[PDB]
RNA sequence: AGAUGGUAAGGGCCCACGGUGGAUGCCUCGGCACCCGAGCCGAUGAAGGACGUGGCUACCUGCGAUAAGCCAGGGGGAGCCGGUAGCGGGCGUGGAUCCCUGGAUGUCCGAAUGGGGGAACCCGGCCGGCGGGAACGCCGGUCACCGCGCUUUUUGCGCGGGGGGAACCUGGGGAACUGAAACAUCUCAGUACCCAGAGGAGAGGAAAGAGAAAUCGACUCCCUGAGUAGCGGCGAGCGAAAGGGGACCAGCCUAAACCGUCCGGCUUGUCCGGGCGGGGUCGUGGGGCCCUCGGACACCGAAUCCCCAGCCUAGCCGAAGCUGUUGGGAAGCAGCGCCAGAGAGGGUGAAAGCCCCGUAGGCGAAAGGUGGGGGGAUAGGUGAGGGUACCCGAGUACCCCGUGGUUCGUGGAGCCAUGGGGGAAUCUGGGCGGACCACCGCCUAAGGCUAAGUACUCCGGGUGACCGAUAGCGCACCAGUACCGUGAGGGAAAGGUGAAAAGAACCCCGGGAGGGGAGUGAAAUAGAGCCUGAAACCGUGGGCUUACAAGCAGUCACGGCCCCGCAAGGGGUUGUGGCGUGCCUAUUGAAGCAUGAGCCGGCGACUCACGGUCGUGGGCGAGCUUAAGCCGUUGAGGCGGAGGCGUAGGGAAACCGAG
RNA sequence: GCCGACCCGCGAGGGCGGCUGGAGGUAAGGGAAGUGCGAAUGCCGGCAUGAGUAACGAUAAAGAGGGUGAGAAUCCCUCUCGCCGUAAGCCCAAGGGUUCCUACGCAAUGGUCGUCAGCGUAGGGUUAGGCGGGACCUAAGGUGAAGCCGAAAGGCGUAGCCGAAGGGCAGCCGGUUAAUAUUCCGGCCCUUCCCGCAGGUGCGAUGGGGGGACGCUCUAGGCUAGGGGGACCGGAGCCAUGGACGAGCCCGGCCAGAAGCGCAGGGUGGGAGGUAGGCAAAUCCGCCUCCCAAAAGCUCUGCGUGGUGGGGAAGCCCGUACGGGUGACAACCCCCCGAAGCCAGGGAGCCAAGAAAAGCCUCUAAGCACAACCUGCGGGAACCCGUACCGCAAACCGACACAGGUGGGCGG
């Protein structure tokens, strides 16, 4: 209950510490623990030579987690938080003046 | 022959490097206190457990043959199938999780309720259904006893009944320690606990009162009155009400008189009893009955009837920022800027009003729940007089006896309450004004109901000159768990990798265990019950010293050895010698062959409330100050003279009065 | 937190700097207190000391070989000795809960060990018409409509009901898995309830009686459980070292079983009449009179036997395991010994005077009389809880593989 952040599954840059100012994609909200997984923390893992799936060379990964509350919106600009207008019918959380919500697909 | 430094099995002393071990500091899904809101759960089967329940599943948690969930209503917008990772396979913008509501399933146990019983298992009567289904078996209904009201007694129909409860509340039972420095009488106390029951309150409740004034006007609550007045082996000590100021304000239903009516009987009779109805309610007393004035269109009108706003059971929008920069990390630092009905705070690799949640501000109910805030209705209430002589609460007042409560322990003992015995009256009847009598007042007994103001915290929300893992709830955590006892009962330990799992692939010795590199990142001296790592504590290396040596173990001086220091100084050490009866408690007095302590860490003891009392810091000054409460605030104060202290004392008292 | 030989304070402290560490800290001026520990045979915690010493559970005992494996005194295969043998062997309930069995495993748990194991891990295993128990009965006892009483809470408590290893009540032999087997398999024996066929009866009660049915001691005859000897039965072997093929040594030489057959014993006298007991309902028993008999019948049991299913050893072979074979066409006979057990309610004696209720036998009420009931044969149905594993001990009561204790049966 009340798990609402403001990080949509879309595309959004990073105003962080490590990968400050970094371009990241759909981010994949995971989950309620308040974390992201965009295209930032690309680390290698220390798994074993798991004879089938991790063949004879176990020492690899892909995209590693990272916290949510560090990434920020995008439109005809960059960041600038999203603001919601009730559109009478549906929703419209365009960007700080410079428009476009995010849900898209005839939104 | 003579002379004199020197070896260390091992010991001590120092520094350094470690190990056990946990202290500390700091953090905090816990707890704490109070304020405020809230306040009933059950036979429609509860509080509370048991067996289960998931595809792989011990616990938890949630739930129940429909078992981590079922259908509809609202919400809401991107994730979802729980903590607990994985296998595995689904969920959705033909809008899933989840929060709010209504109901569905709700096996077995607990008032347990067909019967039995050692709670959770074993039998059964009737009504019906499933198997070929009568023999065996399953399933839905129903089946205990209490009260009370109708039924033709009959069989029945019916509303209700039990168990629970954090604390408070009423009533029935009701100690002891302890105090009186003894101990009965008195205390503690009518307290603890036992029992009964009622409820958000309880209880209480309209005067047979108060109390002395032709004075007031249910009940509970606070303060004041007041440690006053009395009670008392006049000791312990216990300790009233009235008045005042405030909080809250509310008043009522019946019986008897008379009238009717249906029932019962009976010595039919202008009737003894009864069901129901009309009737009537009092303090200049009212009411009955007949007559007298005219009694009315109105006048009031809820505690009950209903409707709605407000209130909750989820949520929703929501003001303002960047570029460089040291650092693994910025919110830090610099430059320029913005918001504010919002500079509360939390987190975000650190310290942010403008990154994320959120604050101020504004909004929200299809279904449930709540509602005098206010509108409507409804039950019911409204008069002046005369006669009459009817009623006005009975085994009661009243008397006595044995007594409980009251300030009253037997007092001169009232009053209230009443266990035994006697034993009334109906407004010239009657209780009380503290023996009792006169009087004069006061109040109308022996039928019942009444909100609010007060109390209490299982519960939720807010706050803090409240604790930070020995403190705190016993429990921060898988705690009413382990384990201890048959038993009632007792009651532990136990937090913290990092910002993030990135929680260590590969080689190497090794059965493994555990290590040596790699590799991880800021940090691996953060390496997995791992932050920070005191001491006792046992090791390791090294610097000084000790194998002719008598000791509360050190102190002063002198000596050498080693390490520092530019000098002069200094540290570490101990060869010699001068000296030298451990610490505490208690004692006239002890090192004590008097007591207490193995060693280190953490806990651990003169407080507080009211009154009193000497001063002392101020303000006022023959004046000083308010308690309860009310208003305001969101750490904002302010009204509020009721009272207490003071202006005069003397005497037991009347009273006198600077005497 | 660690360190210090600097500075300041009379001191308690404070500053200082170095190292360590990683996000909190709070002056001057005031204020608030659970505030300053060395002791309390003080509370919790941790680590020494004795001391590498006491002890390492019965003095019944241990020796080798081979394997296993990183490792064997301590696990496993063999040989060797020794200690029990009214036990320390074998059951039974009680109790405890997975210890059992199989595969893998040793960090802890066994007073060392550890390749073992009651320890760890997953997997397996616990069958019932008949054994025990419940839809049967009661005991002493508890509860408990009614009755009574008590301030209450509660006490006694008739009927009723629960309540036992006591009653009664239907299953015995051998096989078989890794483990349960009176459960499953097979040879057989019988019980339960429904439907029908056939015969027969007045049926039929929770109500009446009969019965069950009972004490201690001595003890009867017969039978067996168990036990011994045999020239004889069957067989795989064996002559040693001085003798010997002797009736030589060694092995075993059965179990269950309906009808029927034989042996013993227990229960009981048949018939008639009347009855104002059984809290009348009676033909039933009690009872008063008669006839007959005392054998014997009737009857329940116990034994032996029986058609038949089943068993079967020493030795040796392989097999580590468990055992698979061997094991034979197997032998399965005779003389003796003799139960405390069986025939049960047997005989005798004694004084202490020796349960109750249902099954069952039985009489009728109410009522039914198509029914119901009894028998017989057939054909259908017969459930719910138990069993693994330890049980004179290491799994049970004693905090522990304690030398303690724990009722009964076999016990050569």
């Amino acid at each position: 209950r009340v798990k609402m952040h403001v990080k949509k599954g879309d595309t959004v840059l990073v105003a962080s510490g490590k990968y400050k100012g970094r371009v990241g994609k759909v981010k994949e909200v995971l989950p309620k623990k308040y974390a992201v997984i965009v295209e930032g923390v690309n680390i290698v893992k220390k798994a074993v030579r798991v004879s089938p799936k991790y063949p004879q060379g176990g020492f690899i990964e892909k995209e590693a987690p990272l916290h949510a509350s560090k990434v920020r919106p995008i439109c005809p600009a960059c960041g600038k938080p999203t603001r919601v207008r009730k559109k009478f019918l549906e929703n419209g959380k365009k960007i700080r003046v410079c428009a476009k919500c995010g849900g898209a697909l005839d939104t």
